């Protein structure tokens, strides 16, 4: 037996679950992009939501979830040092 549990992984092994994102979408709509948000590969501007997450070590991180037509139809970034950094998608 396996259990589906896809996730996006930010630094410090900070996982944002794909399943939790789907639940969130049922009750919150994506909002207009804010200036400086990552664009698409041909300059597309994507709707998104952003939120704060407390990490295992007690620090906080700002996470951006964009809605787009690329599989798996969401992508995630964390605000860094120094600009946005991708939180790659993983399917265990």
């Amino acid at each position: 037996a396996a259990m589906a549990d896809p996730y996006f992984e930010c630094s410090m092994n900070t996982a944002v679950s794909f399943s939790g994102i789907i639940f969130y979408e049922q009750s919150h709509e994506y909002l207009d992009a804010e200036p400086g948000d990552p664009e698409g590969p041909n300059g597309e501007i994507y709707p998104a939501r952003r939120f704060t997450r407390v990490r295992r070590d007690g620090s906080d991180v700002l996470i951006l979830i964009q809605s787009l037509d690329e599989y798996p139809l969401r992508r995630a970034y964390e605000k860094t040092e120094q600009g946005w950094r991708l939180c790659p998608f993983h399917k265990p």
